[PDB]
Formats: structure tokens, sequence, C-alpha cells
């Protein structure tokens, strides 16, 4: 049981250099775009947000996520219709061209963003890239690099203001990472990505920079995982949870039953389990089997109760029916429940 999970992690390490070399060209292309974008007055202050293990984030087997941040001077937010996560953007400048009255148009800003990138990909066709526009608005643009590697590029407005009121009861890390750290983290900027709600000129809050920071400095002890005496299995548990969902989606690709589920749901439930299990002694590497069952069991509870709170916006249920069919949640409950009750045969060789 424990050795089966260690074998999965060892197998996942086998592609460590196939995803390290892929991201090395993603970073090549992305820095190419970052300059062209800086020639435009609206995106002059654009920069790469630190969101991944490489600016380059990996959320799939071999497909990448990159965010472009844009320092937007003092912003005023108006919450869209009690959604707690979707907002209109206003001011109190080079983004003047994108207003529709007092509101910043996301679709307008997004469109010029695309026009700039589709020209850069096509003009220097001397680099083998094309782009397929996905449906979310986030991701803004998807680039296929040599018909194998995929990179999602997200535009995001940076606000150095205090976090909006919907987050004031979120980031419940006080018993785990401390109140000192929670105060430090909430003095950092927050981001807004163009996302329509289910359509409008709305923006959605994003804290992927905070997520990376609490994954890479994840212990109650400041020296967690910096020496042989303090090796926890937090990151391994999150890896196995992502891989469990990835493998299940493959198995049920015949009907795409599980297509509404995302590694973000798995990552969100894993942060709630860290809150629930705050001591590094609850994540001792030798207890991997038990720590993974703790993660799986909480995710099942979320599926069965149809409630997975956003870690930063607790009134935003990622598992609400507005977002995910009741039939799909019940489906995945049954499949994860089977996997757990039988020592995860999806991990068999
Ligand atoms: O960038 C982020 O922090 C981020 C936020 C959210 C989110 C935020 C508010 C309400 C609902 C959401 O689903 N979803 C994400 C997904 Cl699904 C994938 C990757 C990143 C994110
Ligand atoms: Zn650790």
């Amino acid at each position: 049981g424990a050795s089966k999970l260690r074998a999965v992690l060892e197998k996942l390490k086998l592609s460590r250099d196939d995803i390290s070399t892929a991201a090395g060209m993603v970073k090549g292309v992305v820095d190419h775009l970052l300059l062209r974008l800086k020639c435009d007055s609206a995106f002059r202050g654009v920069g790469l947000l630190n969101t991944g293990s490489y600016h380059v984030k990996i959320s799939a087997p071999n497909e990448f996520d990159v965010m472009f941040k844009l320092e937007v001077p003092r912003i005023q937010l108006e919450e869209y219709s009690n959604t707690r996560a979707y907002y209109f953007v206003k001011f109190k400048n080079p983004l003047s061209q994108f207003l529709e009255g007092e509101i910043l148009s996301a679709s307008k800003m997004l469109s010029k963003f695309r026009k700039i990138i589709k020209e850069e990909i096509n003009d220097i066709k001397d680099t083998d890239v094309i782009m397929k526009r996905k449906r979310g608005g986030s991701p803004a643009v998807t680039l296929l690099i040599s018909e194998k590697i995929s990179v999602d590029i997200t535009l995001a407005l940076e606000s150095k203001s205090s976090w909006p009121a919907s987050t004031q009861e979120g980031l419940r890390i006080q018993n785990w990472l401390s109140a000192k750290v929670r105060k430090q983290l909430r003095l950092k900027p927050f981001y807004l990505v163009p996302k329509h709600a289910k359509q409008e000129e709305t923006w959605r809050l994003s804290f992927s920079h905070i997520e990376k920071e609490i994954l890479n400095n994840h212990g109650k002890s400041k020296t967690c995982c910096e020496n042989k005496e303090e090796k926890c299995c937090r990151k391994d548990c999150l890896k196995l949870m992502k891989y469990l969902l990835e493998q299940l989606k493959e198995r049920f690709k015949d009907k795409k039953h599980l297509d509404k589920f995302s590694s973000y749901h798995v990552k969100t439930a894993f942060f709630h389990v860290c809150t629930q299990n705050p001591q590094d002694s609850q994540w001792d590497r030798k207890d991997l089997g038990l720590c993974f069952d703790n993660c799986v069991t909480y995710f099942l509870q979320c599926l069965r109760t149809e409630k997975l709170e956003n870690y930063f916006i607790p009134e935003f249920n990622l598992f609400s029916s507005n977002l995910i069919d009741k039939r799909s949640k019940e489906f995945l409950t049954k499949q994860i429940e089977y996997e757990r009750n039988n020592e995860f045969p999806v991990f068999d060789e």
C-alpha cells in the first residue's frame, strides 16, 4: 500500500527531464512574446507572474500554464451580483482605450491581447507554433508548440490594494503557517483574470502566486523539508491526488463523464486538508499511505456533500450545481470510493 504509492511517485519522476526540456522552449517562446507585448502602450508594464515550478506552471502531464501580470494603478472593484469572485474593474492612463464608461472591458482588453499574440506567432512563423483559442476567457490563449507541447497564457491585472471582502474569512492558515504569515501574504498583490460568469465584462480573482508560495514553504516548521529529519509528504500527496484524477479521466474518456473536474479542485481540497492537519508530524514521509488516505477521504466528502470551498473565497463553492452536474459528482464519488476501498487499482502495474 505505502510501497505501491512510492512506486507511482518514482514512475512520475521518470519524465522529470521530458517536462524540464519542454518548459525550456515554452520559456523561450514566452519571453519572445513578453517583449512584443511591451511595445504596446496598453501592455507596456506587462510581466511574468511567478506561478510554477520552472514562471512556467505544469498542471497536466506535458501541458503548461503561464500568467502575464499587468500593473494597473489604483483599482476600484464592484462585486458582480453577489458572486464573491467575479468583479467589474474601475479606476480613480494607457488602459483608457479599454473603458466602456467607467468599467474596464475585459473582452476588449482580451481581444487586443490576442491580436498581438496571433500576429507574433504567425509573423515569426520561423518558430513552429500555432494557437487554438479556448473557450474560458481564461485561458486567454493556447499555443501548440510543435504539435506536442501546449501552453496556456493568461492575462492578469495586478492590484496592490487590500484583498476584497469576500476573502476576509479565507486563507485559513493561522493554525498551520501562522497568523504572522497570513498577514504577510495578504499584504501581497492580488490578481484579476478575464473570466465571464455563467457572459459579461467580469474579472475573476486569482491567487495562484499565493498557492505557489504556500506549496513551496508548506511546513509548520520553517525548516520543513530542508534536512533529513523533517521530510514531509505534503507535496507527494498532492502529486498523487492530481495523478489519481488524471488517470480516472483517462479511464472514463469514453463518455468524458469527468471532464468538469480539474487539478485545481484537487489542489483546493489538499489545502483544506493542510489546514485540517496543521502539524508536520501529520505528514511524516513514512506515513504517506495514511496521509494520502486523508486527502482522498476529504475529497470524497467534498464530492458527496457537493461542496468544495475556494480556499481564498469560502462562499464560492467550486462544486455547486451551477458549475458541475450532480450526476458527474455522484459518478466520481463512486469511482474514487471504489479506488480507495480496493487500495487504488488504478495505480496497478
Ligand atoms: O488562478 C487562480 O487562482 C484560479 C482561480 C480559480 C477560481 C477562482 C475563483 C472562483 C472560481 C475559480 O475556479 N480557478 C482556477 C482554475 Cl479552475 C484553474 C487555475 C487557476 C485558477
Ligand atoms: Zn515539508
